[PDB]
């Protein structure tokens, strides 16, 4: 009966757009990384995405945070790489294998170098892989 006591406050892990019902971006705000939103805590899905609905001054409201944002997406290495913080500074002196399951947080970033990397890590750290890693 009341949004604001079942509403859950969710970190954002890549910068997001409010949407609406038709999937389309609404007012001209979005939430940065690594602030956190007030949600309700069960998905929907809009156009065949998962999306998290908007709680604001105790109501649902027609406000809707791509998941991909939130809980991000599972991917397989398809081959080992490194963790880096930007083009030439490594993270730290991980080697994730082939193989292995890691979870990226929204849409890649393009590196001054020309390369993507997506976001990896439950955390707010500077840890980056190379989205050609994950592919064949
Ligand atoms: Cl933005
Ligand atoms: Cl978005
Ligand atoms: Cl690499
Ligand atoms: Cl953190």
């Amino acid at each position: 009966a009341e949004p604001t006591v079942a509403s859950v406050s969710k970190r954002i892990m890549h910068n997001a757009y409010y949407y609406d019902k038709d999937a389309k971006r609404v007012g001209t705000d979005s939430v940065k990384r690594y602030n956190s939103v007030s949600v309700l805590p069960n998905t929907t899905t809009i156009n065949g995405k998962t999306y998290y609905q908007v709680v604001e001054n105790g109501k649902a409201v027609d406000k809707y945070i791509n998941a991909a944002n939130i809980d991000g997406t599972k991917r397989t290495l398809k081959h080992n790489a490194y963790v880096y913080a930007s083009s030439k500074k490594r993270a730290n002196k991980v080697v994730l294998k082939k193989g292995e399951v890691v979870t990226t947080y929204g849409a890649s970033y393009t590196f001054k170098n020309g390369q993507k990397y997506y976001k990896i890590g439950d955390n707010t750290d500077k840890t980056y892989v190379k989205v050609a890693n994950f592919r064949l």
